[PDB]
């Protein structure tokens, strides 16, 4: 039932809904969300496609935007940072009843900027000041220059989302990265306790990827094994006294944000990723995923449990020849063609 996510909630777990929409906001519906158990909202390209191409509400701004002479990006941007800002607008009050928290919306810079540190920024920059909202965070994916680009957005205070992590290596860069940042501003004597970033490290692709050829004691095990690790990393990381010298002047951790968790293949149960994986983290499911976990979800801790395991079973995938290192560069560029197709998609009917 219901109070299933205020249960999460005191295991420390924030359950956001993977989705936007023009109709989302202006129904009343996710204000009502954010009263019972949502605590945050993250959009990507493909999210705004779907919405754009199914939301009646869209139309009359779509017919409005084509009076003016604007690029097809600028009328995506202009319709994007709107449902961003009234979206923050629903949210500020659960942001602010946490000390900034929690209450985030998280909006994607372009695709095509993926590689170009200096323009990621640029982008980042702008849209921060577009939206105007301190609950929201720009997400940025988690490529070697995204990584540049979040010591500089985190040095410049901006909250950020990196996104399509895939990777335990690459996410521990983001993680030094991010105190880089952080450090800069304490030597500066700049503020730093606004600032949140979330690591979101993606669930189903994983298994998606690898389950038809691996053995049978493995099928549906390697992403929630991962997780598992990348969050006994993280524990390690931001207990060293390097961090704790950091979180003393008031810096907040990174916190691991579990995303592509709504399950991909029937064999499952639907609820799989979002049960295996509660644990000072985030989960952010798609509506459908929300539904199943309300009707049948299970809260307990789990994301600690059998490490052991989890450490087992990475090291049978090694033995096996699948390199999660490659594995998650592949699945990263993948995730970068698919959101850039998404995005031209969603482009070719605001020209």
């Amino acid at each position: 039932g219901m109070t299933i996510l205020s249960d999460v909630a005191a295991l420390g777990q924030q359950i956001w809904l993977d989705n936007l929409s023009r109709s989302l906001v202006q129904s009343g519906e996710l204000a009502q969300m954010l009263k019972q158990g949502v605590c945050g909202v993250t959009s990507n390209p493909a999210i705004f496609q779907k919405a754009f191409a199914g939301d009646a509400l869209y139309a009359d701004e779509v017919a409005a935007l084509k009076r003016q002479n604007l690029s097809p990006k600028q009328r995506y941007e202009t319709m994007a940072v709107a449902d961003v800002r009234a979206a923050c607008d629903v949210c500020l009050a659960e942001h602010e009843s946490t000390g900034g928290k929690t209450g985030f919306v998280s909006l994607e810079v372009s695709p095509e900027l993926a590689k170009d540190a200096q323009g990621t920024v640029e982008e980042a920059r702008r849209l921060h000041a577009a939206i105007a909202r301190k609950n929201a965070m720009i997400k940025v994916p988690a490529t070697d220059a995204g990584i540049d680009a979040l010591e500089t957005l985190v040095s410049d205070g901006i909250s950020v989302n990196l996104t399509l992590l895939f990777s335990r290596a690459q996410t521990l860069k983001a993680y030094a990265a991010y105190a880089r940042g952080i450090a800069k501003r304490l030597a500066a004597g700049q503020s730093v306790a606004h600032i949140q970033v979330v690591a979101s490290f993606f669930i189903s692709r994983v298994d998606s990827a690898l389950d038809a050829t691996l053995p049978d004691r493995l099928k549906g095990k390697t992403a929630i094994a991962l997780a598992k690790a990348a969050y006994q990393d993280w524990e390690q990381y931001f207990t060293a006294p390097e961090f704790a010298a950091l979180e003393a002047q008031g810096a907040n951790r990174v916190q691991l944000l579990w995303a592509s968790t709504g399950v991909k293949n029937p064999a499952y149960p639907d609820t799989l990723y979002v049960d295996s994986l509660i644990g000072h983290t985030v989960n952010t499911v798609p509506d459908a995923t929300l539904k199943a976990f309300i009707d049948h979800g299970t809260a307990k801790a789990t994301l600690t449990e059998s490490a052991d395991e989890a450490r087992a079973r990475l090291a049978e995938i090694a033995a096996l020849g699948i390199d999660v290192e490659t594995l998650a560069a592949r699945l990263q560029e993948d995730g970068l063609k698919q959101f850039e197709e998404a995005f031209e998609k969603l482009l070719a009917p605001l020209v």
